[PDB]
């Protein structure tokens, strides 16, 4: 995240890191065996850390689960990043806490101007390299589709929204993909794509997570 805030620890307890080895992408806890990220993140050999705050010091509220299976979903495009969204299964339940708990899916999509918590643990620079221990937060509205459009010609289809500020020097950035856009209390985006981070006129992209919510809810019920 560019440009953005010191959450402080445990605020954002949806919030998971991807670990292989390394964290390398963010995930929204959606119920107690299921993380929602983007399928550009698919990789084998996941390991889910839960309750995380400086992803470098084991602070005693962590969870660490392994996946068990990962579904991208059935029509991503890796080259367009279209439907850059995909479902894991947790080899365990976690245990659900004030520090570790699920966010809402939608029933509706938000809507332009909404204002919504974007949150990571990727780059806090635009034009340079700093990755950070804890986790960083960003407040930040939905644009209008045309502005996104506007913003990335032939680029923007109906399962993208982008959010964030035209003028730049606010974004998420990589290392935060994956990772919750979240607009009063529901798991609206998912963090996907951008020109580099925080520039002017080049806005975050995220997958829109209210088009999913059937695929999701039939996954989860069938797996
Ligand atoms: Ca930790």
């Amino acid at each position: 995240i560019v440009g953005g805030y010191t959450c402080g620890a445990n605020t954002v307890p949806y919030q998971v890191s991807l670990n292989s080895g390394y964290h390398f992408c963010g995930g929204s806890l959606i119920n107690s065996q299921w993380v929602v990220s983007a399928a550009h993140c698919y990789k084998s050999g996941i390991q889910v850390r839960l309750g995380e705050d400086n992803i470098n010091v084991v602070e005693g509220n962590e969870q660490f689960i392994s996946a068990s299976k990962s579904i991208v979903h059935p029509s991503y495009n890796s080259n367009t990043l279209n439907n850059d969204i995909m479902l894991i299964k947790l080899k365990s339940a976690a245990s659900l806490n004030s520090r570790v708990a699920s966010i809402s899916l939608p029933t509706s999509c938000a809507s332009a101007g909404t204002q919504c918590l974007i949150s990571g643990w990727g780059n806090t620079k635009s034009s340079g390299t700093s990755y950070p221990d804890v986790l960083k937060c960003l407040k930040a509205p939905i644009l209008s589709d045309s502005s996104c459009k506007s913003a990335y010609p032939g680029q923007i289809t109906s399962n993208m929204f982008c959010a964030g500020y035209l003028e730049g020097g606010k974004d998420s950035c990589q290392g935060d993909s994956g990772g919750p856009v979240v607009c009063s209390g529901k798991l609206q985006g998912i963090v996907s794509w951008g020109s580099g981070c925080a520039q002017k006129n080049k806005p975050g992209v995220y997958t829109k997570v209210c088009n999913y919510v059937s695929w999701i809810k039939q996954t989860i019920a069938s797996n």
